[PDB]
């Protein structure tokens, strides 16, 4: 019924510019009919111009299809050579054959993608020429389609069908022991992008969890206004995790809408990947659990059950929700996340891909959870001078604060060793080491504040200068090296890059301003939380700023993924 | 992919028997493949049997297609005659003719979809046979017979469709093709149309808020001047009825019961079950908020009694909102149906009017609560004067829905002139009048020294038994069409059942048996003062049960009505223009 929306929803992002400009053709036809008042001569001239544009688009489609055909043939030849080599070779062999199977599946997916490209282009050409015929009341569009479009190489080439059949047969005969069902179970390509909406049950569950979360938040606010353990420092981590999951669902939705191929960037399975709806569902469920635990703490209806059981259990459930061996709840994604976390926490011993660095950055923005965990350990170790945990600073607190920065710094060092490109990796390593310097100097100042060493005023100046250095370093890296903004090629996009996938420039400008403000706020919050510093209002400031840090990292995720998709800023791809 | 499910979802329900039996062919293919051990000759014999079955299916499909095409041509001829008559006459007539033309176009599109689906199924099943048998003879059979069958080689339907579009856009749309193809487009129909994502999200959000608010209300009641039960029972029953009606719509869609045709709704624009669910969720959210405000009374200045009224007022406004928003089409249709029902004698009784009258019969508790709240406001504002004593107006208001159904049955008898069904139904509704009147007489005479109260008590018990038996028998035999003599396998049922499980039918029968007596007891208790102590609690408990019973009854009555259309192969409405 409507081909503009169906097409745009089915466009392959990386090939967006190579499809027929159906919307442009619509605008051209509508404008031509709008200016219609000699008159027949003008109509004939418009017809000639329209069909010249059609020929140009058809030629573009043909050249793109020919290039993709050559690429697919080369890929098939390479895959056959690899299969022969693996067969000659036959733990390591199993991994090799699995990688070969994955490569064959990816190549088949590419063939399906280009077949869909061909079908969509032909359908768009036919529909636009039908619209031309209907608007201009002429039977010449069909003649033009039959004369050239019907005989165009892109529509008359069946090499892709033969390649698909050959790939299927080869996989079935040399990778699945002659079973076609198993081969097609992995080769089949379901609808991609936004073509397949999320299940109705998933959306209903997301809505149910959102409603329960909203009502429970209202109830919590009412209980707090009306109505032994620090509840803020125990529940801030959970609240931040829920907020991060919700903002990550928003990030995934925006990436899908803007054509940012985060599936390829994150190296996820394109045939089956988690969507924003599932992230919203998980965030809503975790928020429901968090709200229930906090309400139980506020009320404690059961006396036999101590209050401290409620927080622990909540966070225990969360742990049990992530390390569950059973294949019940997002098991594929949960196992992938577990592997990524293991790689990140063992950063120097694994090659650093985009996913590892991205998760390490997320942890950098989520250090408050580790700080709260360490504070809970301190509370259970000593407090259970009364408030000794938050009144003094120790090295363990500083190293716990710097753990995410340490992980990122070691990742950058490993990347430098692997690639030897000193500039980016070492500049990023220094950016992360500014965090170590700032935290150490803040801890020294806090320790010296208690005793009159006479060298506490000099430790404060060092902390101020290193705070400024770290803030400027992080902001510059975020604006220039992460988002790729402030580029010379952006003639029409001031303070941006040449190409921006997102619709509005206001998004980018507000992002720059918010990045600066919340970078300063994040540095301040890290300074406050790492050490005693403000002994009275520090906790409130940290609690207020941590959600702002999560929001800043969410916007940063948006723009970092955008830059990575447009330009290989992270150099994680060939 | 998954062509069996696609065929099941896209088949026209009334033509279910007339499609290619894809699942049956799959069964034959799988059974033959498993039975494979002389092997080649056995395979050839199975292939011959499969081709014979395919030939039978092709002949049946061709015959059905020819019959439907002939019906379409006759309908087009009649429509052209009506158009000529209208031209000779030359607003309501033009609108009715436009509706008839749109319905004919819908029927043509349905027949074309039937043809395309049958051909695609024939191709898919023959491809499956080729794959399983490792032979290409099925493709040859498809080419020789399926691709040359009259049902697939006849493009007369496309020409008829084009002629219909031209006629509509010329003689009705004033030579505009934009107004045409908007009245007659036939978007995806049946269960093949997914509901909007935002609608599902709103349904979920409303359900979650409703659940949490209900939990809060229960906690407040268990841990923390105006009868709240009477005030809010009507609203709770309305919310429950809306939720169960959404369930009814979902089940009708899944089972293929074409409620759209039975209710005479527009096939192109239908209210999905999720829309009903979200409406019920929002109404329940408002009801829970009002109840919580009554309980806690957060605003001291605002009196408690304002909270319910407002809610109900909003509810009324929600139904009365003249603005073209918030299901304005469905709301206006419901308002017209209600106006027809409450003025039954002066309007022709369709299925929708009788169905809504029955729904109101199951929802008499709302009217009773309204009357009680009128009495309380008039008199109370002798403690409990309204509750302790009853009057004739109470019984009359109780019998109102039964009066509506009885007069509808009388009108149906007057129109059709058939005396069995309509007058037996009228007697079954008059039993309610007798029972209510005798209950009221006994309750009135209990307080006074009539000296014949026991006689009226015995009369009330006799007529209560009579009414319960009458309603139960009518529900089981007439409404649900069960206990039919032609039931071969489905004992105590009819020959053909649209729902997957007969256990559902048996459980529904038992539940109706119990709940008809429960509903009669509830009506007796509410209408009079038989049980002044526990009567209110009994009525409150029974009213949701009455709504559940009228939900199950809706299921089975709609199934029974749809089976008649299935037998008649009537997939579209019969439009008459005056
Ligand atoms: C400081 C303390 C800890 C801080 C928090 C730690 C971790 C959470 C952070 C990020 C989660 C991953 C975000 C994915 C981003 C990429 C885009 C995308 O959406 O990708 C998703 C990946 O889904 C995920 O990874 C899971 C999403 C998160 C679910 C949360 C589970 C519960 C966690 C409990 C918290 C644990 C600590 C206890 C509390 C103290 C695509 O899924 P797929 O199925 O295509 O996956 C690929 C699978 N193949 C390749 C085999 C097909
Ligand atoms: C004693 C009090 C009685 C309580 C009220 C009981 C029932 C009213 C609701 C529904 C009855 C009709 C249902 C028909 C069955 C098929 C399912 C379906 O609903 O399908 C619908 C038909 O139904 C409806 O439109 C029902 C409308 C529902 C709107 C909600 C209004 C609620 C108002 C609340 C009242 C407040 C009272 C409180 C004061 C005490 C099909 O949708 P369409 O878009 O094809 O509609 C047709 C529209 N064309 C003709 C243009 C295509
Ligand atoms: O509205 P009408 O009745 O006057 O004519 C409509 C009709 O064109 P027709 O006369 O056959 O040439 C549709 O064809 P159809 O789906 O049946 O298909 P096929 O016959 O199978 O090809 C077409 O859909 P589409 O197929 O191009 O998506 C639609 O385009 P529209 O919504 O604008 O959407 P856009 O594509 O421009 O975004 C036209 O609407 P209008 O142009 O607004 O008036
Ligand atoms: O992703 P992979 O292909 O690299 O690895 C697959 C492999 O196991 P691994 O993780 O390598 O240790 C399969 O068995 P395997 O070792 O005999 O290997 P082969 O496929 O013969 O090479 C296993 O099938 P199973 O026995 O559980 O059913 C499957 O599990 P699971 O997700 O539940 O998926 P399902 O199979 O249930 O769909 C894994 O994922 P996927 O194939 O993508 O699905
Ligand atoms: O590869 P497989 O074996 O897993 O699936 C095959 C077959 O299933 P099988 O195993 O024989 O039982 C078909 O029926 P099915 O299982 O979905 O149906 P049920 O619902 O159970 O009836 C399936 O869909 P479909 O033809 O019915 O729509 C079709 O897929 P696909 O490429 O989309 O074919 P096309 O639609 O584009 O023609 C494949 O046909 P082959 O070309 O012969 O390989
Ligand atoms: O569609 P019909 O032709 O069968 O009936 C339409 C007709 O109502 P009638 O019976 O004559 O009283 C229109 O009034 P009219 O004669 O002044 O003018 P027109 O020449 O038709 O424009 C009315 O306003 P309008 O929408 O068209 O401007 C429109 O409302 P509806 O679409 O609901 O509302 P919205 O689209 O605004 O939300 C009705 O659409 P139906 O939904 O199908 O009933
Ligand atoms: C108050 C100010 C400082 C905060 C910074 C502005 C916020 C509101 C801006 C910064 C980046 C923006 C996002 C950037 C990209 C997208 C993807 C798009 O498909 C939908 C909108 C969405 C999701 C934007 C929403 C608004 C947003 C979050
Ligand atoms: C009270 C005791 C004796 C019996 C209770 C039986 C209830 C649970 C039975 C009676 C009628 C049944 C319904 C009959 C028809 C359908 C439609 C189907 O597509 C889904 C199930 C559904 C919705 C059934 C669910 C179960 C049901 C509601």
């Amino acid at each position: 019924m409507k081909f503009a929306e169906h097409l745009s929803a089915h466009i392959t992002p990386e090939w967006r510019k190579q499809y027929i400009q159906y919307e442009a053709f619509k605008d051209m036809l509508y404008s031509a009919q709008d200016q219609a008042p000699t008159v027949k001569r003008y109509f004939a001239k418009f017809e000639e111009k329209f069909f010249q544009t059609c020929e140009k688009e058809l030629a573009k489609i043909n050249t793109f299809y020919s290039e993709k055909l050559a690429e697919a043939q080369r890929r098939f030849a390479t895959l056959q050579n690899e299969l022969q080599s693996s067969l000659d070779a036959q733990r390591v062999q199993h991994r090799n054959i699995k990688d070969l199977k994955l490569a064959f599946s990816e190549f088949y997916l590419s063939l399906i993608l280009l077949q869909n490209y061909q079908n969509l282009n032909f359908t768009g050409f036919r529909k636009i020429l039908k619209k031309h015929d209907k608007i201009l009341e002429t039977s010449r569009g069909a003649d033009w389609r039959v004369a050239h479009v019907e005989v165009a190489p892109f529509y008359t080439c069946k090499k892709i069908n033969q390649l698909i059949s050959e790939t299927e047969a080869v996989v079935t005969n040399e990778l699945e022991d002659g079973d076609r069902q198993k081969a097609m179970k992995r080769l089949r390509v379901p609808p991609l992008g936004a073509a397949q909406p999320a299940p109705a049950w998933t959306t209903f569950r997301v809505g149910l969890f959102c409603g329960i979360f909203i009502v429970l938040n209202i109830t919590l606010v009412l209980a707090a206004v009306f109505k032994i353990w620090p509840l803020i420092r125990i529940y801030r981590g959970g609240f931040l995790l829920i907020e991060f999951l919700f903002l990550l669902g928003i990030n995934t939705y925006g990436w899908r809408q803007a054509g940012v191929n985060h599936v390829l960037i994150f190296e996820l399975n394109p045939r089956s990947n988690l969507s924003h709806q599932h992230l919203f569902e998980i965030a809503g469920f975790l928020g429901i659990l968090w709200c229930l635990s906090l309400l139980a703490c506020f009320f404690a209806p059961i006396s036999v059950i101590p209050t401290y059981v409620y927080p622990l259990a909540l966070y225990g459930f969360m742990v049990f929700f992530l390390i569950n061996p059973t294949k019940t709840f997002y098991y594929k994604s949960r196992f992938w996340l577990l592997k990524l976390l293991f790689r990140v926490f063992t950063a120097p011993f694994h090659k650093v891909g985009f996913a590892d660095f991205w998760l390490a950055d997320q942890l950098n923005s989520l250090s408050v959870i580790l700080m709260d965990l360490e504070y809970m350990i301190c509370f259970y170790s000593l407090e259970l001078e009364s408030g000794i945990c938050h009144k003094y600073t120790y090295g363990v607190r500083a190293i716990v604060q710097c753990i995410p920065a340490w992980l990122r710094f070691i990742q950058c060092l490993r990347r430098y060793r692997d690639t030897k490109r000193a500039f980016p990796h070492l500049v990023n390593a220094g950016k992360y080491s500014t965090t170590f310097f700032m935290v150490t100097f803040a801890a020294l100042y806090s320790t010296h504040k208690e005793r009159g060493h006479s060298d506490t005023m000099v430790f404060f100046y060092l902390w101020i200068v290193f705070y400024i250095i770290s803030s400027c370093y992080t902001l510059i890296w975020d604006l220039k090296m992460d988002w790729g903004l402030f580029d010379k090629n952006a003639g029409e996009n001031t303070f941006l890059r040449e190409e921006i996938v997102y619709p509005q420039k206001a998004y980018y400008y507000c992002a720059i301003i918010e990045d600066v403000i919340l970078r300063f706020a994040w540095t301040i919050q890290i300074s406050i939380t790492s050490t005693t510093l403000l002994p009275h209002s520090g906790d409130i400031i940290a609690t207020v700023f941590a959600p702002l840090e999560v929001f800043r990292r969410f916007v940063w995720n948006f723009f970092r993924l955008e830059n990575e998709h447009l330009n290989n800023c992270g150099e994680f791809r060939a």
